């Protein structure tokens, strides 16, 4: 099986995919995020964050108010299933999470929580 | 004479200036906003909005809740000294306001109210 995905967030404020399917046969799933652009974190930072679709907007909004030093995420936010750190040009980061934290039937979203980025940098995740 | 400024908002969520000076010998001041770049206003819209620094955060927050169809600005907002409409790539808008609206002993800020954008898209405007 394939229990991981490789994703890029670039200088044009885009992810290079908008759809991830997590095989039910996986015990854990891994996201490897990279930044092939030239701009630094404080002006084009990207992270990869996972939540219910219903929870995305709250997570995005409290993330902005938490600020850059908190990688634009509410500390210990109950809504966040999994997250990478915030990265800039030429950096990379991975995160692994337990597939047990998901629920067949629920709708999940992945997104970047850098202010304004989720209007473009978002997509759907679902178990297969 | 010079009582105007040309401002851009681009696809990287930046204004091309973060400080605007008004000459006190102007009766009126005009801002010409443009959007170079190719993303449309529903994912990268920009406006130019002016308030006291103390009121910016309330204008921005009420703006997000007003939504896209109201240019992310609360209708009849007494806190707003001047505003453009929300524009996308290839579009333009201008706004003119009375310099008499800028008072003694107040500090003013300009910003975009599209969700998240004011984190980078903000600046100071001063009368001298
Ligand atoms: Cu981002
Ligand atoms: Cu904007």
């Amino acid at each position: 099986a394939q229990c991981s995905v490789d994703i890029q967030g670039n200088d044009q404020m885009q992810f290079n995919t908008n759809a991830i399917t997590v095989d039910k046969s996986c015990k854990q799933f891994t996201v490897n995020l990279s930044h092939p652009g030239n701009l630094p974190k404080n002006v084009m930072g990207h992270n990869w964050v996972l939540s219910t679709a219903a929870d995305m907007q709250g997570v995005v909004t409290d993330g902005m108010a938490s600020g850059l030093d908190k990688d634009y995420l509410k500390p210990d936010d109950s809504r966040v299933i999994a997250q990478t750190k915030l990265i800039g040009s030429g950096e990379k980061d991975s995160v692994t999470f337990d597939v047990s934290k998901l629920k067949e039937g629920e709708q999940y979203m992945f997104f970047c929580t850098f202010p304004g980025h989720s209007a473009l940098m978002k997509g759907h995740l679902t178990l297969k």
